């Protein structure tokens, strides 16, 4: 039906805007730029212009959160088109700031926020609109109270704006609309999608289940480093879905005595079962509720039981989704992991550069910026920071923004026009950069790889029987299973150092769009020398939640040379480190979609176990890059830097005849670094590209890494293992 | 409830276990059931608080005045058998323990039956496919999928037809479709993956081609005295309990263990390298006595230990590092193996790739005292390989298998279950190139192009080592001439 919608969350942050579909617009009737009342629940309604999209399907439209609240509707709910009988212009329209949203800030409003807002943009206006608008580092709330010409209107620049004062009072049932929403947070799309799919159905269809009976998600347990917005997470859900939001903080129920504490979970769990669909949230769970062995105190036992049998008294039909956020996935007590208590669980986890972008463009919103702040830069070199600490180098770059026009013009309730003559520049982003000491540095990256084929070049072998074990299984499962036959789980590297495993598996990644774990050489010696070996499970853990996933194994062979060589020191092949990498690569299921590479530079000294069928089955050599290769080598580190044209690296790869990966990336190590030298002493003289002549001297220090011995024991390891035997004049009789 | 019992002061928790017993009592025949019973009565010594211990003192003394003939009797649920008060386990108290376990592939298609009798499903969820895929999974598992699976079919038709108290024509009118259920395989996160299997296995005799001998072997240690029992008794003499397999890799123990394990139709318990060698490593040795008590309580059952010399192999070779042949893991095998009683029908199976490294005190009478040598599987043996790889992959008929088990002379299980592993993977690859470009079954030239990679991964000098360990432990002495005078 025509007069039937499905909302949707807007793409992009425009006030009135709203994305349709080109064949929702066929049976419509309607132009690319033209306005309809759009009529919502309880009675109210609002003027908007339609725009097209190929995003949303048919019948889905996008609102963005001002418009959705003016309708009084969430995400989902039905709405109709009802275009506009095309109402003439409007002459006076008189608009007010709501109260809340403008007490601090006072002075005329009409220069800093209704001027810029409705300059060159005709945007319809109700009544009973109310619509929200970021500047001065703030979002203000406008509502409209009267209109001459018509309850609805549109605005032309002539009209003559009216506003005369005394902020209207904050209305009964109108929520505030720059509070927290599904906008708010930053390229968490897969876990926020699950949070959405699990609370969907218990809080906006609540009576499907006192009439259907399937068991919804009661628990939901949201785990990941702390600063990654779980807390803005679930309160940006609670509030799309409309549900009531109860925040049981972790610190205050503890800080309660020993009677209150269990009086105030109890009351939380009461209020939530007779205040509808709600989410209760229980912030920092490992607070209330940690391994009841650690436990030490009579009260604690009693807070983490009366939670387990409050969980357990909410399997009934309730309509209440119980929410708990933990930077402890396993130091909470195990009991409320299990079913019926707290079912599902979230990894939020790091910010990909992506993530880190959307939360910077979220944070900054607000914030008048400047034209050199880059906004991608940043985003790509902040390694290893959270949303929190993102979130503290903006703030850090706004307040240094204010320490240098800090007393210049006196901020004494204070004007908005100097509130909006602010900016921040590029360089105070590059300056807490070096100032930001990220959280979530030593912390296990899971992402997928930026590293695609054309950073590799030759390897075409390699890169074929690569998508044969990872590329097929993931986007062909439908073979393997009408020849009735598991994919691979797992391949061996095995080469000289510097001939691209890592580059390889990284590609394989990409291609797949799988994330990456890489577990380097350090990492298994720090679980060998502290006997920690107990940690090879929790990898495996983190790649199964991340899957589909390469789990690389980098220098696979490096407890092995560590204890000496084949034999090591008296002992045999087997180590507690690999002996748990197999252990646990037999409890995988193939079906994850976990794809295990490990790379060696001793294939000699790998413990023989780990090359078994159902593991590390396929042996691949990576041998020393061919003249593809390394010029794939030079352009892939060149790039980024400025080359002259008239340099061959095609010829540059021609004497590079036994050339390691890592010995050209000296050589432009070099070149570059002399260019970078050069550059400094004409700068020094006198108070742009990596020459030829500069190339030229850094292979004047060229030398090659892996000897010709290396590279015959690679190829003897490669032909016994690989020539086979003479099987190949084979043929069935007839 | 544990939980429940335990978040009440110190005073009710008390007043609450008498009046359930005393209400049980005082309410004719009765079950009293404790779930949770680790969170009411843990290991008293673990316990740091006085009613903790008052807790566990009542329930104690509760359950004694609970020796009258009340009828009433108490069930407890626990997942930690190790981690309760051993002292409610006595005679009087707890007197009967039953382990329910991991449910099988039969237990899991029972359960989704169970599950999904009241939804609408489809024509397409097999229900059997899935509960072949569920490995891992508890009931509460197959019962969070099922109900992921039914909620995903309400997430495609949610907002179409509204649902406002409801009618039922439109409550009636639901389905949930097989990919629903695929789906919701890769989202599963099963609990008890990382759980030790106890399953009678489906490895047949059938799954194994030659080894005449060694079935009928291993049917005289198994076979007889689980089915006859009648003899040993007869002729007054205990069966052996234990049989180690030695011979080259990739031949066969683990699937010789299977079936007979599945002929009697004995749980199989598998205690594969890596786990001996973590009890070594960790020198978590005492695990070995629960390994045991799995057993037990599965009788009859296939104590089944793949790759028994992986120790002597982690500390170098026969001698290994300066010591000798005994380890704390091995030892402790031992110590659980002269434990056992010959009555429970619990059979200890070792194999072995090295034989010589083997710590010799586990070949003694009254242990695994039978060795037996599993050899490079003969053309019958490959035969059966070929047929049991090649099952549920679409393969030509004109294939000759037979002779393609002729060339295979010296080839083992492993080369062979490679040997498809490339010919039927290079039908998948051919058949996505071919998809591509356009956009049935194993062909002879896929298998040609197989072996053109073929290689023997046992050489013929670990072939000559084998048979002869197998000549001085069976060529016995020149007594093959004895015979009674007249
Ligand atoms: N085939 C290749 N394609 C792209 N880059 C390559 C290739 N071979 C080597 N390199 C270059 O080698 C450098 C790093 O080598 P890489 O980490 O892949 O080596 P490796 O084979 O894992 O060996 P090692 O264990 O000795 O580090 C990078 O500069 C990378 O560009
Ligand atoms: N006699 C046999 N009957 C059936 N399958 C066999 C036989 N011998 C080998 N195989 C095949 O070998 C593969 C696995 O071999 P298996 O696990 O039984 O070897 P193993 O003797 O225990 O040696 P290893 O310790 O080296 O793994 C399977 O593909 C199986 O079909
Ligand atoms: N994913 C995110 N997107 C946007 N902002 C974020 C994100 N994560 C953190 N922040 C910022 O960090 C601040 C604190 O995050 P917080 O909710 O305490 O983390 P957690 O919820 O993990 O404890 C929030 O005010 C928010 O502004
Ligand atoms: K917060
Ligand atoms: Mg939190
Ligand atoms: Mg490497
Ligand atoms: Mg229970
Ligand atoms: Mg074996």
């Amino acid at each position: 039906r025509p007069n039937r919608l499905i909302v949707d969350e807007a793409i992009n942050e425009d006030n009135s805007v709203v994305s349709l579909s080109q064949p929702k617009m066929d049976e419509l009737q309607l132009f690319r730029g033209d306005t309809v009342l759009l009529k919502g629940k309880k009675r109210r309604e609002a003027v908007c212009i339609v725009l097209s999209d190929d995003t949303c399907s048919d019948e889905k439209i996008r609102m963005n959160r001002v418009v959705r609240n003016n309708l009084r509707v969430r995400l989902g709910d039905v709405i109709s088109i009802q275009p506009c009988p095309d109402v003439k212009y409007g002459k006076r329209i008189h608009v007010l700031p709501i109260d809340d949203t403008v007490e601090g800030i006072t002075g005329n409003l009409f220069e800093v926020y209704l001027k810029p807002y409705f300059l060159e943009a005709y945007r319809p206006i109700r009544k009973g609109d109310i619509f929200l608008v970021r500047g001065g580092m703030r979002a203000v709330e406008f509502k409209v109270v009267e209109t001459d010409p018509s309850p609805y209107c549109i605005v032309a620049p002539d009209t003559v704006i009216h506003c005369e004062g005394e902020p209207i009072k904050r209305e009964d049932e109108e929520e505030s609309l720059n509070e927290v929403g599904y906008d708010d947070i930053g390229g968490c799309r897969k876990q926020l999608a699950q949070i959405k799919e699990m609370v969907e159905l218990p809080l906006r269809h609540p009576a499907l289940f006192k009439a259907i009976g399937v068991k919804p998600p009661r628990g939901i347990l949201l785990y990941g480093p702390p600063g990654t917005g779980k807390t803005l997470i679930a309160r940006a859900v609670a509030n799309e879905t409309g549900a009531f939001f109860f925040l049981i903080n972790g610190p205050e129920i503890m800080s309660k005595l020993a009677g209150e504490s269990e009086s105030n979970l109890r009351k939380a769990f009461e209020e939530a079962e007779k205040n509808a669909p709600a989410i209760i949230f229980i912030d920092e769970l490992d607070a209330i509720a940690p391994k009841r062995e650690k436990t030490h105190g009579e009260v604690e036992r009693r807070i983490v039981s009366q939670l387990l049998t409050l969980m357990d008294g909410l399997k009934q039909r309730a309509h209440v989704i119980v929410m708990a956020a933990t930077n402890r996935p396993n130091s909470i007590d195990p009991a409320l992991r299990r079913f019926g208590r707290f079912d599902r669980e979230v990894d939020i986890g790091i910010p990909d550069a992506t993530g880190r972008l959307e939360i910077l463009q979220i944070h900054t919103k607000n914030m008048k910026l400047a034209d050199d702040v880059d906004l991608e830069q940043v985003a790509n070199e902040t390694h290893g920071h959270v949303g929190a600490d993102l979130a503290a180098l903006c703030s850090e770059a706004a307040l240094q923004a204010i320490r240098k026009k800090m007393d210049l013009i006196d901020l004494e309730t204070i004007d908005a026009e100097v509130m909006n003559s602010l900016a921040v520049t590029m360089d105070d982003f590059r300056w807490a950069l070096s100032q930001s000491n990220p959280s979530a540095l030593r912390e296990t990256v899971v992402e997928v790889p930026q590293v695609t084929w054309e950073d590799i070049g030759g390897l075409e072998d390699v890169k074929r029987e690569l998508q044969e074990l990872v590329q097929y299984p993931v986007e062909h499962p439908d073979k393997f299973l009408k020849f009735g036959m598991t994919p691979s789980k797992g391949v061996l590297f095995y080469g000289p150092p510097g001939c691209g495993k890592t580059l390889l598996a990284k590609a394989i990644a990409n291609e797949c769009q799988a994330n990456f774990i890489s577990i380097k050489g350090p990492e298994l010696l720090t679980m060998w020398f502290g006997e920690s070996e107990a940690n090879v499970r929790e990898i495996f853990d983190k790649a199964r939640q991340a899957a589909p996933c390469v789990l690389f194994f980098d220098e696979l062979d490096s407890i092995a040379k560590a204890r000496g060589g084949n034999i090591g020191d008296g002992g045999g092949a087997a180590d507690r480190v690999i002996n748990q990498i197999l252990t646990e690569m037999d409890g995988m299921s193939t079906k994850k979609n976990v794809f295990i590479i490990g790379a060696t530079n001793r294939p000699d000294i790998i413990d023989p176990a780990i090359l078994r069928p159902g593991r590390l089955d396929q042996l691949i050599y990576i041998p020393l890059p061919d003249e593809k290769s390394r010029v794939a080598i030079l352009k892939a580190n060149l790039r980024k830097s400025p080359v002259a044209k008239d340099v061959d690296l095609e010829f540059l790869a021609k004497m590079t005849n036994g050339f390691s990966g890592a010995d050209l990336t000296e050589i432009c190590q070099r070149a570059c670094k002399l260019a970078i030298r050069e550059s400094i002493e004409s700068e020094i003289r006198r108070e742009p590209e990596i020459r030829r002549d500069h190339f030229e001297e850094a292979m004047r220090f060229a030398r090659r890494s892996v000897s010709d011995n290396d590279i015959r024991k690679y190829e003897m390891f490669a032909q016994t293992l690989q020539q086979s035997r003479g099987f190949g004049s084979f043929r069935f009789p007839s």
